């Protein structure tokens, strides 16, 4: 009673490797209806199904310069079943440009009673049947987001254990259905903590994640990790260089992520488009041994400038697509250490 | 940042105590559509909504002799929103007879990959909103069933840990919504294992359950436990007395269940009606100290003869209700150690 | 492959029940040489082997009024091999008065690196052989003390897990050698935390303790628990009644201690002689259901006045023994709820 | 509350890297008195301190061809304080040849009650003081051996958790004293299980080991791992190539051992001299990515021919040393993948 056959393992490993192939990263376009509404609101655009469709089309149909930059695209359920103006389903559009289609499958955070505002994430019910259908409809990987926060009593032992366990359940169900799970334990940058505190918490969270994945018999070669970079908190007064951020990030990963993991696809969080590229580039130039692909799974850091240039106006299509292409090319170079605009750990 | 206020704790504790008050147990009538279908096929009756309504009505409207016997009734979702012939919602029927209304909220078992046929249970998604709605609609306690199996390499560490964890998540969400959770970690009797193997596994499962409930800040006084009795496997060749089953059961509970737990409501599993009554009565006569109510949460051990006597025929209503009443009375006496058919310590 | 046979289980259960039989508790006299030195220093007495022997003799040979009060006596290694003036080994003196002999077997606390001053406890190496010898030499139960502290980031997950685990190892070894283990996870009263914080930490620690005992296959009927009472911190500004202390303590125990545990023998900690008796009495009068004996395992709360009355002078023997008898009698009444000098909010 | 300062970290990391520098491995000569007795008995030699000293001297004073092969030497306590014929302490002999001195610090296995013959390991009591003394006396790394067995119900959850936890306690204490800990969770080859069963158990054990090291705040860059290679059981009838053994071994390590671990020093266990060299060579030629040194920490695989050529006779000194030197050279090439005498299926 092994969880997976050699054939199933090969399929998962091959998918995971395609997504993070050299020079490639992930466009994270899986904002739910409530979250994308706030993005559209920031440009005074109504949150209609058509406006959401057109915006996703804008990103997915950028010119072929993005093909070598984008190994995967994460979609929200609605977008997976939408079509471009030429009638092609968006999964077909993505594949025709050399991309793997991903689907976000979690159903949001819920409060953990007895904690200081901590959450876990729901979405396991009927997940297997959903994954089998998503697989039939063109998806080959999935995403599940857990959220943790650095504070006085947080993240607590309960929150670390519970989020690690539910990530492992999600990963197990995905792999039974031919879907590569992206494991996203995000530690929010909120607060005034410093770099080494983020590093400490990240190390503890990731140790818990991989012990849980082991307990649940997860095939690591058929997974990806989507962590926060190790950074000071948003309100931290002490300032750090990108090389220090890179060193703390790579050290934390080296202390917790088994080499069998196929790749690490960083979330951009609250970083600017340039900051996310500079940090990712510094991570890839960090002189330590890094036995996994180190690339991007960016939302805002790929979309910010495209969203503004668009402004909800059809005539700004080309201008908006150019901004996205410029960030896709930048981060493709960053994940190779080719982008130009220690014992203390 | 405590999970619950003193007012919320009092509500949950008062509910839990009402359900298992002396002489009272639970009617477990929460079979899902697929499971009740098998019950109806066994008496050649069609599985229609009306036949399900009629059958549930048959149990819930039995004469007032059941009132001091039934502290609680577990319903399936459909039944919570059905009505008796007089137009009364079934929850109002139950309450008017002194019972607390329960709702089963799990969404069935699912396979754990990498195990020898082991499962966990799903049903957490949107559970808080469901509990708030069920509370509004008259439910005060809930049920969630996890299933474990004694076998070669089972129950495994993973299966024990995961089922305990999901039970604790369910219990936490229930208590946030004023619903008393019934925690049901059922160890099936399938297999040829002997009595002391069942006792060992039951002790290990219950220790994991209560550590998980602690980790998730569960208020034990506002919970009930629905375990298997400790019995040999169905295929075991060695035979045991009811006194030995009782001693093994009470010993396992005394080694694992904190006295703050308000009550233990046993499942009947594959036991016959009489066997389940005799065993419960022996459990209550066991001379060891037992700091929780020890009563019943019975499905087939309350229903089997009523279902048969009914046979799907409206003219058999009174005869079917009489069979149910008889088992309700029997088990009311058994959960007091007062049941009669007339109506070594360190070896464990 | 059960850990114990029915015969080994009966032996352990019988011992545990003798120690905590109704009206009985434990004299904890197992201060090591460095700790008893501070006690003798407090009365201007030199810390010699003979002064330690004499002081322990004073306690162990008090008159027969203590016999129904004292179910057990915990000794330090040295004392287990000392003799009274009549030539009798101290274990024989204890047994002759109806007491079970206990031996402290831990080797003190050690720091946990990476923690905010937290410790675990050492003493497992060669413990099985030590237990076998102690059993031959008249001991039937043992004691092992872990120490946890309430503070900003303490007790940490690491400290709770590690102390629970080492207690389980100790208990397992003891039970293989016919010794009933007393499991002592002391949460110190140091600090300004309030009563509900102590209750919260005590509930979490004891849940960890009993999960570890389960994982290690410990026979609970052949164990005793020696916990702190649930009290405010020593420096807490909010004040509480003995009844609140009792309610918080009994509630924490009811939420964590399986009924199979044979007895709970409270440590006195920093409490005065009278405070420790009043609190134990209030615990036994608490109206909730308590399915285990609730009695005492007291050091200073049985010894403080005896030590002062002695003052190191052999001519104060009887006066000092009288002070210990008075506290033994007080606490025997208290563990029955017979001593006189909403639960949903917990 | 960080466990170590940057300076303490630098020292441990520097030591760890010196031991497993390219081409180098470890001579494991830390057999205790009882275990070396079995070795000497197999060559008809009396187990006296002098014969133990002479045999250890024979190994430690082998000619300078072993200097680039031997990065560290593990000694038993007795040997750390013995001297060569010329009066030089053995630690000075080792260092004068470019070797780091190691000390075995565990006190052997003890049974876990309630298990099917499983053990944990003892040795924590007073370990901090022992480590500080050993550091003073020339040791810079240590070894602690836990033993697990593949059987019907083994290794159990209890055995895995407890051995991982005690290994982490040992590692923590070592690092507080400037000693690099070698963590040895040996899964025995006993039994008739196949290669994938060993791989499965090895992955589960190592995942538990590294979670425990994380919980105890262990600095992984200042540690080494001494695991079993992944092999079929001794009584398994199915046959495997060295390339399959290598693939299963590297796959297991890639799934569990964080890249920050400085090196993996395989135990030889029951393997012959040639088999252990050939397997280590195939491990280093395995085409998968390996972010740690993969070298040897060998006892009998370095000593077997030398012990037999010696036969307890002083006049066989040079013939015996020659056999040891030949195996040090062989394994130095093997840990470089230069010794000569589908992946989804794992
Ligand atoms: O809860 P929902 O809004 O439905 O899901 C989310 C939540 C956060 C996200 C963040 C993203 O950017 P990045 O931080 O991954 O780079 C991209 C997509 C995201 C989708
Ligand atoms: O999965 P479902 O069938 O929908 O839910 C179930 C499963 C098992 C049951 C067993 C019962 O009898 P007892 O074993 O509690 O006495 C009573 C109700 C039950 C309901
Ligand atoms: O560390 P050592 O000194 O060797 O052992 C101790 C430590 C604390 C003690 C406290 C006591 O009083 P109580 O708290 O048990 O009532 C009695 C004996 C004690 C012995
Ligand atoms: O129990 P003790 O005898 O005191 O210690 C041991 C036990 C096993 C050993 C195995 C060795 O060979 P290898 O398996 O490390 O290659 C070398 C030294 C060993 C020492």
């Amino acid at each position: 009673h092994p969880a997976l056959t050699p054939e199933q393992k090969k399929e998962l490993s091959d998918i995971a490797h395609r997504i993070v192939a050299p020079g490639k990263g992930i466009l994270a376009a899986d904002e739910s209806t409530g979250s994308i509404a706030k993005r559209l609101q920031s440009i005074g655009t109504e949150n209609t199904e058509e406006n959401r469709r057109f915006y996703r089309q804008l990103l997915l149909t950028a010119d072929d310069r993005v093909n070598p930059c984008i190994g995967g695209v994460i979609l929200f359920h609605e977008t997976l079943y939408q079509k471009a103006d030429d009638g092609r389903p968006f999964p077909q559009v993505i594949k025709s440009k050399g991309g793997v289609v991903g689907i976000k499958v979690d159903k949001g955070v819920v409060p953990l009673a007895g904690t200081n505002g901590e959450t876990t994430t729901q979405g396991l019910d009927g997940l297997s049947e959903r994954c089998a259908q998503y697989k039939k409809d063109g998806a080959d990987f999935a995403k599940w987001r857990c959220v943790l926060k650095i504070g006085e009593h947080t993240p607590s032992a309960l929150a670390i254990m519970e989020n690690a366990n539910v990530l492992a359940r999600y990963a197990s169900i995905c792999q039974q259905n031919g879907i590569v799970p992206i494991v996203e334990p995000e530690i929010l940058p909120d607060g005034d903590h410093d770099l080494k505190r983020c590093q400490y918490v990240t190390e503890k969270v990731l140790a818990a994640v991989y012990k849980a994945l082991s307990d649940h018999h997860i095939y690591l070669e058929g997974t990806l990790l989507k962590p926060n970079m190790v950074t000071p908190g948003h309100a931290c007064t002490q300032k750090y260089s990108h090389e220090e951020i890179a060193m703390a990030t790579v050290t934390a990963l080296r202390r917790t992520v088994p080499p069998a993991v196929t790749g690490v696809t960083f979330l951009s969080g609250g970083q600017s488009e340039e900051e996310a590229s500079i940090n990712l580039n510094a991570i890839n130039k960090c002189p330590l041994l890094k036995p996994w692909a180190l690339t991007f799974s960016y939302g805002r850091a790929l979309q910010a400038s495209a969203l503004k240039a668009w402004g909800g106006k059809k005539e700004n299509l080309k201008a908006a697509q150019e901004e996205y292409v410029k960030r896709a090319l930048a981060n493709s170079l960053a994940c190779q250490g080719k982008y130009t605009p220690n014992h203390a750990y």
